[PDB]
């Protein structure tokens, strides 16, 4: 899901300027969630914008953000040319995993039929219904089955008992925030406090972002404990500015990157067009706004796709030096040391972050030594699997917010491990809360179904294992091996995506397809499952990954004429026994399209559709054979007339249950 | 694929009664699959049975064994009634590696068109491009393309050459076995040793069983290298000669005759000579043991399929796997075969489980459970890419190889891998004497029965049973565990009784089949201790069914799998009440929400699943970490159904290997 809202203060704004920053905010944030969106904002059509702010206008709409635009749009009773020299709107689009993704069940959620209190939500109440049951008693009654609607009924129910006449926003929020159990992150508006908007959050992301022509009185907001002019965060000389709460950093960038990044139980609160915290700091973004543009591309999984040579450079700047071939994660160096000293590596994921891992473990076995254990964060937390304090575990997650892999993290904290985030979010919770951690620097990630932060991962892990070697004499020329293949990497996969041509043939040949089933073994294990779960995201084919040598245990009985296969069969240790798995499969009348190398002109000699992909090192060819398999998924799905940025039932990012 | 041989000592036996017992031997190896068969035995109508030793008559088919018993019964030329006091016969059954399935390229093959040496093989000869060229050098003729022809033409080649008139035929094999070359279980016959037989192997099960109604003369064959073959050597009838010899390569064709067995080992050369039988080498010996099989363990009886059988068995096969290690009286459990090593293995530091298929399936089963009452590190890996890997394994380890045959090649190389590195190793598995059982240092059979149908289904809830087990031993100087051992214990003794339960649903599930008869797939969804058997179940639908099943973690489904549901798309879901069940109905909530319309496998008295799903499997509840055994049936019954209506023979293997060589 994604939260932005929009407070001019004395920045004069008409009604449809306001409403297009809204939209525009959450067409930013549409990729984390988009079965159904809504707006909350002034309504009335009184010239004098003072005598509007006693009307909150809702509109909610199931499907994309382009439902909202047009509903927004053609409106016969809202005059959009007032003009608001003083405004607070809120949006937020919905990734509605239960239930119906109705207008009634979108946010903002309102307190009453008139709208005295409406609030949007990130994340789950785990006491939702405890509260219902309360406010329903006292005479509240509810109209939506969503937990976020108790927290409107709430803030009512506490300015009806508030104790004195002037009790401020931010006290109702924080008697709110005591009684809500569970993660949130919320943005309140009020006709009973025009104008002023109130942010808090625990357990889910929110910052605010500030723009004004003017200086800044502060850069650094103090924490208040239950307000002068040495306290918030204002324009000094002026009062002009620019307020932009968000639970993403993408919705803000294009306005401004001067955000403050609240924590657990930070109560934020806009009060006069001054930014106070109640219960820090100010810093300056280094996202560009081109980072989180499709650029020339119709699609951001194809941009995402094409620019892996440029994101797998960025991932190694800095750190790889092929001079002297060196290796050094800055974040890592107070703490390398003691990595080598523990006794087993766990990786810990879900998804294509835990194929990540299943991609590196063989060369970190290697060049470790030390067992690597590689865990699925839903799976690892159903079991307590036994951690003790001399594990090193890491966390993979390109979001840095996923919620099993979080509590995978929290959990092998108390045992007293060593805990290594590897993300692409710097102010993200796996990355904060890790002892030590490394930036995969692949750039935002837009596209639902992750293809770069893959790529980016496993060099990450690549350049890990070469630290963790590097003073075994008898290691050295394995290293120079696989650094002089990262240094020819990129070249490579732009060798790979001049297929793409090739490519989409063959995607013409299988895309009425049900099935289709890719076969690796070895460092093409996590090909193989990569691939497949590309396919089932985004084109909806039922594609399933399998290990070549578990071919002949069973699964061999699909193969037959009919189901479509994949094989990859590369140039390593595991060469022959591929050839074995090609043998019976074209045994069983299979037509397997093989993933082989431009060299293997025996594989090449006796298929008729291969890909030939260019070689490199053995612990480095996972990286090239699983890109055409992006590229298929892609021209798959554009076949079949689906969108590859919002496949059907997900967005990006898992951060609640 | 097949080894069978009958040799009646002062037995006297009809050449029909000699060949229904070769026919009958080799109907007990067809489960195996094949492509052809072949017998060999004396030709020759001398009303006196000692002149026809010197005429090997073959009779050999590409077909079943139906037409080759048809073939025997209808030669012409063969009196059945002549009487041999003594006799070898031999029978085989070929899966087809090198040679088209053809009656030259069946077993027996001989060494030359006077049929002076014939041999049956199980396996493949490596080098046999050399050996053909070196026999062809020397003048003798090939008809076949097969590689056990070069076994036939140089034996004789050794006796053609051999330095003193009385070689033995143990030497002539012996010097044979020397030039070969890859896997092999051998037995020969040939007219210039009449009555006698020879058996040998290398990495290819082979086995002797006797019967005698006199004393045998030990129950531990010695061992000799080239020590004389005299009465102290030898076993065999002390006060008469009457005895018959069973060569097979499979317990199931000797059991019917005897449970008397001698196991061989490679390079064994076992040779009955004067109806004596010694083995040996180029003190240690090979025991006489019994088996505890009979014939009804490997008989369809009143199941029309074995695969029937073996699932509707397995309330008998479970009791089975606990007789004589679970005290449902005073709640204790004992292994015996883990006695001598229990003490070690609890001082290890981790737990690795390494296999293939479904027996993989039974560690991701009861991998929680062991790291419940071990505490201890449990690792479970695919043999084949535990093998690519170079895994790290260190002395500190305990290995588990699970594997029904205990002969499967990635986790038979995955057990020495792990022995090379001086891990401690444990064999779960259901064959006697094989080779994994014989390989680690300690072990447990499971004690399922044999395995007969083409997927394993007993042999998984065996497995699984046998792993809780030694989980239970780990644990039981832990007070704070006491409760909970009780607790798993009194489910394994209401065990039976619930598989019976859910047996008692097949109706529910032919419905089921009926509604998935038409479907191309169906996703099988579920987290925790029914990981495994959303696994488990895609398999058997995969191989008895062949439609695209696949098991799907629960916990994963909002991570990219979730885009394959709609209102079209097959969906089972398994939620029992477990630790795990708000999340299962979390899962279900998903899926619904997506117009997807599952069924639902739960608990007997779940009435909030039952009502707000149409289709439910209802199980009834047992111990968390046993209820994988009963979620698990109804897939395995789902398969066979599904398989049945769509005219399916469920007991015929499908995939079995890949091409045979033309060369
Ligand atoms: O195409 C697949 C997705 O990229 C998805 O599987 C993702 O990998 C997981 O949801 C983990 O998310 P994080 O990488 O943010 O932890
Ligand atoms: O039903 C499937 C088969 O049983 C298959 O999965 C595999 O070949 C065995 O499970 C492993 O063989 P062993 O258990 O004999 O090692
Ligand atoms: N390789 C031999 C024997 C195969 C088997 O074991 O049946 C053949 O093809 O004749």
């Amino acid at each position: 899901c994604g939260i932005f809202a929009y407070l001019n203060y004395h920045v004069p704004r008409t009604r449809r300027e306001i409403l297009e920053t809204l939209i525009k905010g959450l067409q930013r944030l549409e990729y984390r969630g988009y079965d159904s969106a809504g707006v909350g904002f002034d309504g009335g059509n009184d010239k004098d914008w003072e005598a509007n702010a006693c009307k909150i206008q809702l509109i909610k709409k199931k499907g994309k953000v382009k439902a909202l635009d047009e509903e927004v749009h053609k409106q016969q009773d809202m005059d959009l040319d007032i003009e608001f020299d003083v405004h607070l709107g809120i949006a937020h689009t919905r990734w509605a995993t239960h239930g119906e993704p109705s207008p009634v069940n979108s946010h903002p959620q309102r307190s009453d039929k008139n709208n005295e209190f409406i609030v949007i939500h990130n994340g789950i109440i785990t006491n939702y219904k405890d509260l219902k049951k309360f406010l329903e008693s006292k005479g509240y009654d509810f109209e939506s089955e969503t937990d976020t609607e108790t927290i409107a009924k709430l803030v009512k129910y506490m300015y009806d008992n508030r104790e004195s006449q002037d009790t401020s926003f931010t006290t109702l929020v924080e008697r709110v925030i005591q009684q809500l159990e569970g993660a949130f992150a919320l943005v309140f508006k009020s006709v009973h406090f025009p104008g002023q908007a109130v942010g808090t959050r625990r357990g889910s992301p929110l910052l605010i972002g500030v723009r004004s022509e003017h200086k800044l009185s502060t850069d650094h907001i103090p924490i208040l404990y239950r307000v002068d002019s040495t306290t918030c965060l204002f324009p000094v000389e002026e009062k002009a500015v620019e307020y932009y709460f968000a639970s993403d950093a993408s919705a803000v960038i294009e306005h401004t990157n001067r955000v403050i990044f609240l924590e657990d139980d930070d109560v934020a609160a806009v009060v006069d067009g001054r930014l106070s915290i109640h219960r820090r700091a100010v810093q300056t973004l280094q996202m560009e706004l081109q980072q989180i543009m499709k650029g020339n591309f119709s699609s951001f999984m194809q941009k995402e796709i094409f620019e892996q040579p440029e994101s797998v450079v960025n991932t190694m700047r800095g750190r790889v030096n092929f001079d002297d071939y060196t290796v050094n994660l800055g974040g890592l160096k107070d703490h390398i040391k003691e990595i080598q000293r523990c006794r087993r590596l766990i990786l810990i994921a879900c998804g294509t972050s835990y194929h990540a891992g299943v991609a590196t473990r063989q060369v970190l076995e290697e060049l470790t030594e030390l067992p690597v254990m590689v865990e699925l964060a839903s799976d690892f937390l159903d079991r307590n699997t036994p951690v003790f304090r001399d594990d090193v575990c890491f966390f993979l997650s390109q979001s840095g917010e996923t919620a099993d892999t979080l509590m995978g993290l929290r959990y092998c904290k108390e045992r007293g491990a060593l805990t290594v985030g590897i993300t692409n979010t710097v102010e993200s919770s796996i990355s904060r809360e890790t002892d030590c951690g490394v930036h995969i620097n692949a750039g935002p990630e837009i596209g639902v179904a992750s293809t770069k932060a893959y790529t980016s991962q496993f060099v990450s892990l690549v350049m890990f294992a070469l630290m963790m070697c590097d003073d075994r004499i008898s290691m050295q020329e394995r290293r120079k091996e696989i650094m002089l293949g990262l240094k020819r990497l990129p070249d490579l996969i732009k060798e790979v995506l001049s297929m793409d041509d090739e490519i989409q043939k063959l995607a013409t040949e299988l895309y009425h397809q049900k099935s289709v089933l890719i076969m690796g073994r070895g460092y093409h294990y996590a090909t193989c499952l990569e691939g497949a779960l590309k396919i089932k995201e985004i084109t909806y084919m039922h594609s399933e990954g399998i290990l070549a040598g578990e071919l002949k245990h069973g699964p061999l009985a699909l193969v037959d004429k009919l189901m479509p296969v994949i094989m990859i069969i590369m140039r390593d240790h595991t060469y022959a026994k591929c050839q074995n798995a090609l043998q019976q499969v074209v045994a069983r009348q299979g037509r397997p399209v093989v993933i082989c190398d431009k060299e293997d002109t025996e594989t090449i000699k006796n298929t008729k559709r291969t890909i030939k992909v260019p070689h490199s090192v053995d612990c480095l060819q996972g990286i090239l054979s699983v890109i055409p398999l992006q590229l298929l998924a892609f021209h798959l799905a554009v076949l079949r007339g689906y969108d590859v940025d919002f496949p059907r039932n997900l967005a990006k990012s898992v951060t609640v249950e």
